[PDB]
């Protein structure tokens, strides 16, 4: 079923801020990059980049919490 319960959000918090290893509050690009690597993903230039765009709604070129729960919310 598509949905997001306490738990996964819970998740999700938990996988943002260890992916965010800077601790700048947002992911930057490189580390969604990383965290795309972690998941097993081969990384291509155009495809990461609209991709990114579309997430990146105001983060500008890292990825807020609420952008990553709403890319983990469709993606799932």
């Amino acid at each position: 079923r598509v949905g997001l319960t306490e738990e996964q959000k819970q998740e999700i918090r938990e996988a943002f801020d260890l992916f965010d290893t800077d601790g700048s509050g947002t992911i930057d690009a490189k580390e969604l990059k990383v965290a795309m690597r972690a998941l097993g993903f081969e990384p291509k230039k155009e495809e990461i980049k609209k991709m990114i765009s579309e997430i990146d709604k105001d983060g500008s070129g890292t990825i807020d919490f609420e952008e990553f729960l709403t890319m983990m919310t469709a993606k799932m």
